[PDB]
């Protein structure tokens, strides 16, 4: 007896809904028809993206595609971290970082680096314990990580033999990477693209979806639907009814404004990072890219309204006000009670979201089709299938939101309502169980070297931000007051990150030289 | 004012006491005293003890102690699996498996082998809907680890050349063990041994213990105290009067009556392998090490009287009752509610317990030891160290709780009140939840090649177990449906198996000669 799903049906040709059908047709062996239902009259998000660095591996690599056919393909860029910039300090909005008391600039970095270890610790509670002792200012970037010597000189994280020399994620413009995709899943998956608006959802009387309705009168049959439609969520919400957990309460920002900013890569050359520059009312954020960045405002539109923010957004770079070719986007923060309910798996905007502070909406996307590769169902749609799936995507989210939180609640500035006000907050359970065993000097989510996506956020990451906005813990991990030996071989470490991050730009690329000769 | 511990005084000298001052005096870097109190006592058989192959990377590596030197000072032998014997039918005890319905003997293995995987799908999944399709007749452990052909034959693990074919862990007497260990602390890290008995523990106003009274009149300061003195928890229970929390409806056995055997080693050679021998009562283990086996039938003493279980543990091996040296304990089953209490931590029998069936004792010393290094105080006693070092001891006792339910929940065995009543007891939520992900063809907790304990017992041992007894999941893992390609793939991996058990049996060494060669006894 055959009881397979025989066809899928996918709502939605943005980001999601291609990452979807690339995936989901590299994952089913042609054993599956997949169609996705797309209409080119409602537009996709696409505002210029970036992201972390399991994309090659959870998804490129599982797709046959190697990353400089991908890269060379959607003007992809390095990125090496997200680079805070004035998150400490009051002010307006500017590129350029104002100066902290100690007269070093407010910058503190988030690399990709992993920390060393020594004797079963990392670099990081050694760095913690010498600061609480007065045997050092250094901070927790520059001491930890060479990455950041790398960067502040703006070096690749390739030489041009292209040998690694850093870990690193990806900048791209998120149209050109649909664009790849919809190629792909079309021309080597075999999907059928359907370019149609959907009208109307027919479901049975159990509930369960059996095709979408196209205006142009086309009836799409099908077993399986992921809804990839965007923030609408037309199956998940509107027809399955299923709520959104509204979670403004956590994290206040709801709204951007961006625009893609031109740029002069043989003065300035290009950062290898993303920038988060804080503002008034939020941050914005910097995408740079062979001849262009992407930028956009994030806010809270609780705070300030799109002129405001618009105006700000425009003062940062030196914009024209009124004949700029902006993006405003309202979004959804939160995720919904059930991902996946009956047939339907929401995907995308359509599931689960948070600000982009920390690159998590491309990540939410391949983990949720990896999650439902692992759980893929047939028309029994088991109900255990159902419920992991949904569990799976409850704590990645819940992970980042509470990453994210960290973000806001312990920054120091209380110049505007925006910034008091993330104060007034409640932190989750769980951040606050974190925050507490790092207070104790405790490492919090050590590396372990799948269930990644449970625990994305490691140690190392949690230092970044907590000890970047000033957040230390009571006291150094207790254990390394009988740990002599153990502290003089980190000393050894510590050179290691110094002479490394020496050797490391003066042999390097430029990030701009490593682009011309992957690219054009 | 320095706040550092300065002391710490250890009480005990069993395996937990010895383990913990060696892994203390290296963790320590001799910036602190140890002390070990304990009473001598008398010496007594050594019925031998399992291990899991971590047993080396979290213990003996840490102290520098290269594998051959230790093993060689306590009689060690090779484990690559446990081996379950007449589980699923129903009679006395006998060595010797009985035959199931379809003609196999009864006896399944639980190795230590990890799956290999086609898709990131364990090997398992691709052998569990070939069975539930009718593919295949074949057993989970013969299709699924090449470790089942090397035990059949009693092959070694290694090579005569040393080099590593399977992995596993050790049989030893664990008393030599504590012995090789008391030796290393006390010449190579001055450890204090004062050898007298425990009388009194003095405490404060606060309830933190400031000295344990000896016998001979010491008065022991200290600012920590580990507590090591066995089932009595003479610091931890009585002293901080923290309770035990009884799970023994969770788990029925609740005493052991065992013995050490002389054993004919030219004769029959030598397993490399623990067995689980099912008894009508509870199981014996069967543990070989060189010249001899230790035993011991596990039991429940509601459903058995001792005198009832070492005469069928004598019948068992045809032993004379009267003429054989037998141990005899009552252990309790489960956790102090909080392992470490105010400047007291508990580790070993003093902390949790569960029988011996897959060989955690010796695990929780080590795992406790390694997670009271990483959570090691000063005398603040930050209340965040105490209660996250309880997280990850009760997170570690219930992984492996769980994991010893499932081999008696879904046992098929209905011939005497013992075995019925195993499935009359309460899964905990968690055992229940991961039956459910299993029963949907799901895997259960994957392997991920510290933290190590959160998650000890992954998919392969859980598919051993529940496969291994007659557990299968109500339907194939629907993914694999739709992955024909995936499918052959696993069917290449299932061929490799057969292969490597075939070149492997050929090539090594008989476990007997192996051993022979590192005890050098030839
Ligand atoms: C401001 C901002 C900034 C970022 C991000 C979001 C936002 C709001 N993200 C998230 C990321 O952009 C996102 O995951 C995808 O790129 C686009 O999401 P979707 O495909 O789900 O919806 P999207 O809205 O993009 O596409 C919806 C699709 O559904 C279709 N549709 C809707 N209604 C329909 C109907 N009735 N009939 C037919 N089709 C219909 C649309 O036409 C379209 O094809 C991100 N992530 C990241 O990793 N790093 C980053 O830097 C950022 N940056
Ligand atoms: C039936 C059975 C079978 C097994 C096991 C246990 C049991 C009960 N174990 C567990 C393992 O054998 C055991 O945990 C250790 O070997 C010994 O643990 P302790 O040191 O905590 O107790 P243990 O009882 O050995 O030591 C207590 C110490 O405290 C001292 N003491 C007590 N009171 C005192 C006082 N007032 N003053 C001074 N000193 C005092 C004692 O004198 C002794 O030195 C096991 N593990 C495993 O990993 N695999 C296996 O196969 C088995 N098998």
């Amino acid at each position: 007896m055959d009881n397979r799903i025989k066809t899928v049906v996918i709502l939605g040709g943005g980001t999601a809904g291609w990452m979807t059908a690339a995936y989901l047709g590299k994952a089913l062996q042609n054993t599956v028809k997949i169609v996705v239902l797309e209409a080119p009259t409602i537009p996709r998000i696409g505002v210029g993206e970036a992201t972390v660095p399991n994309l090659q591996r959870a998804f490129f690599d599982y797709l046959g595609i190697p990353e400089e056919e991908w890269m060379r393909e959607c003007n992809a860029s390095y990125k090496m971290a997200v680079k805070f910039i004035n998150w400490r300090t009051p002010g307006e909005g500017s590129p350029d970082p104002r100066t902290l008391d100690d007269g070093h600039t407010d910058t503190f970095h988030h690399p990709f680096g992993l920390l060393p270890s020594a004797d079963q610790i990392p670099l990081s509670h050694y760095w913690a314990a010498k600061r609480l002792q007065g045997e050092t200012d250094e901070n927790f970037d520059e001491a930890c990580f060479a990455d950041t010597a790398i960067m502040n000189a703006k070096k690749a994280p390739r030489f041009l033999d292209m040998r690694r020399a850093t870990n690193y994620a990806w900048h791209f413009d998120a149209s050109k990477v649909a664009a790849f995709l919809r190629n792909f899943a079309v021309t080597k998956q075999a999907v059928e693209h359907v370019e149609d608006e959907m009208t109307e959802v027919l479901t049975d009387e159990r509930g369960f979806i059996t095709a979408l309705r196209t205006k142009s009168g086309r009836i799409l049959q099908g077993d399986l639907f992921v809804d990839c439609s965007g923030f609408r969520g037309l199956l998940i919400n509107k027809a399955m009814e299923e709520p959104f957990i509204d979670m403004s309460d956590h994290l206040l920002c709801n709204s951007a404004v961006a625009t893609a900013v031109p740029h002069d890569d043989e003065k300035n050359g290009v950062e290898p990072y993303t920038s988060s520059i804080a503002m008034e009312a939020g941050w914005t954020w910097k995408i740079p890219m062979l001849g262009r960045f992407g930028s956009g405002h994030v806010y809270s539109d609780h705070f300030a309204t799109q002129d405001e923010a618009t105006l700000a957004f425009s003062k940062l770079w030196g914009l024209d006000p009124d004949n700029t070719e902006f993006n405003h986007v309202r979004f959804r923060v939160g995720r919904n009670r059930r991902a996946w309910v009956r047939n339907c798996v929401s995907v995308g905007l359509a599931s689960c979201f948070v600000e982009p502070l920390e690159s998590s909406g491309i990540y939410f996307i391949y983990a949720a089709i990896h999650m439902l590769a692992k759980h893929f169902p047939d028309k029994t749609f088991d109900k255990v299938l159902v419920d992991r799936f949904n569990r799976e995507i409850e704590e990645m989210f819940d992970d980042t939101r509470d990453f994210l939180q960290a973000h806001y609640y312990f920054s120091p500035r209380v110049d505007t309502p925006f910034w008091r006000a993330n104060k007034e907050l409640k932190l989750a359970d769980s951040i606050k169980d974190k925050v507490e065993t790092y207070r104790a000097g405790l490492p919090v989510n050590l590396p372990v070297t799948e269930a990644e996506f449970r625990n994305f956020w490691t140690n190392g990451s949690y230092y970044c931000i907590f000890a970047g906005l000033g957040l230390m813990p009571r006291n150094p991990l207790p254990a390394l007051a009988y740990k002599p030996q153990s502290i003089a071989e980190a000393e050894l470490l510590f050179a290691d990150v110094k002479r490394k991050g020496d050797t490391l730009v003066e042999s390097l690329p430029s990030t701009y030289d490593l682009l011309r000769q992957l690219h054009g």
